[PDB]
């Protein structure tokens, strides 16, 4: 109360010096440094550099010379100088650099658009790149709250660059209004005073990315709880109280430091107890939280102020058991820093376990009700074991989507198409096909998002799908009436029929199938679904009824049909790395409405929600989102009997957080498998990321992109001719070049190093002979500058050559195969490509439909390309190749290479699909045919797995792997063989192996049984034990085991 008062400068908010007249523009430079009076600093040395180019041309007399200082102010007053600037027209823009001498005062090349500011009278500030409509706007920005680069990281620490070595540094706070200079131009709100200090070790451990920040300390007795109830602003002033800066404050650090210990010990959601129903939501900053109860028809029937727990920041209320089945939301009164208002809105439960249609209301549910279980649910067992590393290694995954599975299948009842329940249609083509894949050794179905997505409208009246009349499309899609396809609104045919008609004159110059599908996408039922609305409710649109609990039992019914009828385990894709939206207004913003700025990751400076994932990046590094994630997985594990989880963008999570969720979930079922994908994240400055490298030895799997790229050819950024030039091992790199490629023998040999290493589990320490005949460890094989091998156990590696994202395997082969490769050869290229995965030691993963040569008509990113481009035809008429040019916005620069390559051979038909399916089941039956294929343990792999045909003189494209079951490896794991040879001859020539002469090698039984339909058809094992391999073939051979264990195929010490 003896304190210096922080205040604005004792001047009025400036008006405008001059308003531009006709064919003029005007620019003010607001001399804020000067208005902080003392010196009337002269403006002669101030000048404008001005020029025309092709974008902004409106200047009338540019002075192109850079060193000409002559463009000095037209005039000036106490707030600074201004410039009158002649122009050619009033519609356009002009380029401006602001200078003192030749020195830039604003580094950014400024541009003033006459579209934005129609009075072409604008203002700018030295050191700021923004262009304001008036000097008042600029003045208020300079002395107003801006950005959010202050971080209240624990109870008594504030990191803020803006306060560095200023004499006055304060935390201002206002419960009910936003902090602002009052009528006196003074900041009269309450404040805490901050004194300079040095960051803790514990704070630098928590926020390494902020450890260079100037630190400040809060009095030890500050009432933290009360400050976090409203707006908080950090302010810095000079010794006379004139404000230097004010910024908003990011509070997630202090929120964990104050509440997370207590709040972690509580359970959340609408919880059926024995004494009724307990509701609890975490809202440590909220002013009020009322529980609103809704009737079935969504009328308010009760509203309860909840009880705040002071230690946790959680709010709770207990009601009657009759509340089971009731709809509810939380009515929040809470300050949101993005809008700087105390907001009032109703939000669904982030811990919701049941919802109304389209997620508008959460719903009280007891998932343990036998009425939400199909008959026998409680005794449902894992058909495949996941205990030992060898168990895990046998995992053979079929990555599928709910509509991809059943949308086009006429043999699924119509009401079940695109539905969880399609999986119960035991006579359908789709289900019978999955049953046979299971019998042959596909072990796992992996589901694309079946949690509650945001992007499909669950109100069936608001949706039109291609099996329905075009008129319905025009009814629900207002853009169709004013499109080139409007005439079809009265046509009388379905949208699928119209798309069929559009194929005929579809081409790179008339991409009309795509053009119509783009509109169909906006309002169909189709999406991959990587758009989280609620993390722990099934998706509503995949139920026959999305209103209420029905989806819970239909979902479990599907889980039962997969494990029990189909005999496969079930993996869920999960997307904890982002939310669909944030802020206080978006319909699908849930977490960020209830605890604002806590669950999203924000830029350290502006406080904007980062979007590096695509969308609204979440903050799994914060304790209560880590809890939300683990609690969520727990429900999917226990109540839905999910056997494994695949994390989208896992490397946006801290390694420690993934490992913590894993230990928590292993406590419920120790056999649950975790894995994820990651290639992009640069969150390394904030924490140790859950990456391929950092996860060595943890037992968390990661998708490997090493064998993928090497066998497909190229990489995901390829476009244009590179898509054809970058051939892979599967499409003839080196051995069957196409007319565009320049791949050298050395490059092709490098691809074979990557593939072999992946077949041995992509281990860091696996020793192999490289392309030049040198000894190398896996970590020493280059993958675009990084260590290639990175795992400790093959169970940490998921191999694949096709997946839902990027082009299907078949479309890649169509891009890259030489013209002379005929259709039958392309089918074998598909099979040899998949043999490197299926016969490798890594866990085997594949896209639903590779066994049908699945195509997407070259679409590279089909997440919103509808039933049309994602079609899988289980009646086996074709593979959905050549059904139209793909989406132009993403594949348009590829139209030239598509048109060139597309019609090289005929489109696969029933004969090729059935042949591929046999190839596929052969490969999966081989993979599970001996324990040697799935050793599980890295040290065992290194002990037993070797390769022949290596070095600079290798026969290009021939992969020969040996797996030892003989004396030098230890126990005999397979009673019937002393060893196994895997020979993949991905080449146009027949090849002969002398490596095994004299050993009584013989072709495996499975392949001999397949006969002329085998991948090994035509293989010759001669008397002397030499082996002839046909072009484009896969052979699995074995050393038969005698009365006891033999010499097998010992690995050589290199
Ligand atoms: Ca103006
Ligand atoms: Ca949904
Ligand atoms: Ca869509
Ligand atoms: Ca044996
Ligand atoms: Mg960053």
């Amino acid at each position: 109360p003896q304190d210096v008062v922080v205040r604005l400068p004792d001047v009025a908010v400036p008006g405008e010096a001059v308003q531009a007249s006709a064919r003029q523009a005007v620019i003010h430079l607001v001399d804020i440094a000067g208005i902080t009076s003392s010196t009337p600093a002269d403006y002669a040395t101030k000048n404008l550099y001005l020029w025309n180019n092709e974008t902004c041309d409106a200047l009338s007399a540019p002075v192109a010379d850079w060193n000409d200082v002559s463009t000095t102010p037209t005039g000036s007053d106490k707030y600074g100088p201004y410039w009158v600037i002649p122009l050619t027209k009033e519609s356009g823009c002009i380029n401006v650099i602001v200078r003192d001498g030749t020195n830039k005062l604003i580094d950014s090349d400024l541009r003033v658009s006459f579209s934005d500011f129609t009075d072409r009278t604008v203002s700018v500030i030295a050191g700021n790149s923004a262009v304001y409509d008036s000097r008042a706007d600029a003045f208020r920005a300079a002395f107003g709250v801006a950005l959010a680069d202050a971080h209240w990281v624990d109870k008594t620490t504030l990191l803020w660059p803006g306060g560095e070595n200023k004499p006055i540094v304060r935390l201002y706070y206002s419960h009910s209004s936003k902090v602002a200079a009052d009528s006196n131009g003074e900041f009269s709100d309450k404040y805490v005073k901050l004194t300079p200090t040095t960051v803790n070790q514990q704070v630098s451990m928590r926020f390494p990315h902020l450890a260079s920040y100037p630190a400040f300390k809060l009095p030890d007795d500050v009432n933290v709880d009360e400050l976090l109830q409203g707006e908080t602003v950090a302010i810095a002033a000079e010794s006379d109280g004139i404000l230097s800066s004010a910024t908003q404050v990011q509070t997630a650090g202090v929120l964990d430091d104050t509440y997370a210990a207590a709040a972690e010990a509580l359970s959340y959601g609408a919880q059926l107890t024995d004494s009724g129903v307990t509701f609890r939501v975490w809202a440590p900053t909220a002013q009020q939280v009322e529980l609103v109860i809704y009737s079935a028809d969504k009328k308010v029937i009760a509203s309860h102020p909840m009880t705040r727990d002071s230690a946790s920041g959680a709010w709770s209320w207990q009601g009657g058991s009759d509340l089971k089945g009731a709809f509810y939301r939380y009515a929040m009164t809470v300050y949101h820093p993005q809008s700087r208002k105390v907001e009032q809105y109703e939000v669904t439960d982030p811990y919701a376990h049941s919802l109304s249609t389209n997620s508008e209301y959460s719903q009280v549910v007891d998932l343990n009700d036998s009425a939400l279980k199909p008959e026998g649910w409680d005794g449902l067992t894992m058909p495949h074991a996941q205990k030992t590393k060898a168990d895990l290694a046998k995992m053979t995954i079929h990555e599928s989507h709910i509509r991809d599975l059943s949308a086009w299948d006429q043999t699924v009842p119509a009401e079940l198409r695109g539905k969880y329940l399609a999986l119960t249609a035991q006579e359908s083509n789709m289900v019978q096909h999955l049953k046979q894949l299971s019998a042959s050794g596909v072990t796992h179905i992996e589901l694309l998002p079946v949690f509650d997505l945001a992007t499909v409208n669950e109100f069936s009246d608001k949706v039109a799908d291609i099996q329905q009349p075009f008129s319905r499309l025009c009814e629900v899609n207002s853009a169709v009436k004013s499109s080139e396809f409007a005439g079809y609104c009265d046509s009388g045919s379905t949208v699928e029929e119209v798309l069929t008609q559009l194929k005929q004159n579809d081409s790179k110059d008339n991409p009309q199938v795509q053009a119509l599908n783009t509109l169909v996408a906006q309002t169909d039922s189709y999406n991959w679904g990587y758009d989280p609305f609620h993390y722990t409710v099934p998706e509503g649109s995949y139920a026959t009824d999305p209103e209420g609990t029905a989806r819970i039992k239909e979902f479990r019914t599907m889980i039962q049909a997969i494990k029990q009828d189909l005999g496969m385990n079930v993996i869920m894709d999960v997307v904890y790395n982002h939310t669909n939206a944030a802020g206080p207004t978006d319909r699908t913003s849930v977490l960020d409405k209830i605890v604002p700025w806590y669950y999203q990751r924000l830029n350290e400076t502006t406080g904007s929600v980062e979007s590096a994932t695509c969308c609204s990046d979440s903050a799994p590094e914060h304790r209560m989102f880590a809890k939300l994630i683990a609690d969520s997985l727990a429900v999917w594990t226990t109540d839905y009997k999910i056997d494994g989880f695949r994390f989208d963008l896992m490397l946006y999570h801290p390694k420690a957080q993934i490992l913590s969720a894993w230990e928590r979930i292993k406590a419920l079922n120790p056999d649950i498998y975790f894995f994820g994908e990651g290639w992009d994240s640069n969150q390394s400055d904030r924490f140790e990321i859950a990456s391929q490298i950092n996860l060595k030895g943890t037992g968390i799997g990661t998708f490997s992109d090493r064998l993928r790229d090497a066998v497909r050819g190229g990489g995901p950024f390829d476009s244009g001719d590179a898509l054809r030039q970058n051939q892979g091992v599967g499409s003839g790199a080196g051995v069957l070049p196409n007319e565009l490629t320049t791949l050298s023998d050395d490059q092709a040999r490098h691809l074979a190093d990557l593939t072999r290493l992946g077949m041995a589990g992509n281990l860091a320490d696996f020793v192999l002979i490289d392309k030049d005949g040198a000894v190398k460890r896996g970590s020493e094989i280059d993958y675009n500058g990084a260590p290639g091998g990175y795992a400790a156990d093959p169970t940490e590696v998921v191999n694949y050559v096709s997946k839902h994202d990027n082009q299907t395997l078949w479309d890649m082969i169509s891009y890259k195969a030489a013209q002379e490769a005929d259709l039958d050869t392309r089918v074998r290229m598909q099979a040899v490509s998949l043999a490197t995965v299926m016969l490798g030691q890594g866990i085997a993963f594949d896209q639903q439909g590779s066994e049908l040569l699945r195509s997407k008509s070259f679409t590279r990113d089909s997440y919103d390309s509808g039933d049309w481009f994602n079609r899988v035809d289980y009646s086996l008429q074709d593979n959905n190749y050549n059904v139209g040019m793909p989406r132009s916005s993403d594949d348009g620069s590829n139209y030239d290479i598509i048109a060139r390559v597309k019609d090289a051979v005929a489109t696969p038909g029933e004969t090729e699909l059935k042949q591929m399916t046999a190839f596929y089941q052969e490969l999966t039956a081989l993979r599970k045919s001996s324990p040697l294929f799935t050793l599980g343990d890295g040290a065992t792999v290194m002990k037993r797995v070797d390769f022949r045909n290596t070095g600079a003189d290798q026969q290009t494209g021939l992969l020969v792997m040996t797996i030892d079951d003989g004396m030098q490896a230890g126990a005999s794991l397979d009673s019937r063989v002393d060893g196994i040879v895997v020979a993949i001859n991905a080449a146009p020539e027949s090849r002969t192996l002398q490596d095994f002469a004299g050993t009584s090698l013989q072709l495996s039984a499975i392949q001999q049984a397949a006969g002329d339909r085998s991948l090994a058809s035509g293989v010759q094992v001669a008397a002397d034990g030499s082996v002839t391999l046909p072009a484009w073939s896969v052979a699995v051979l074995e050393l038969p085991q005698g009365e006891s264990q033999g010499a097998g195929l010992p690995v050589s010490s290199k």
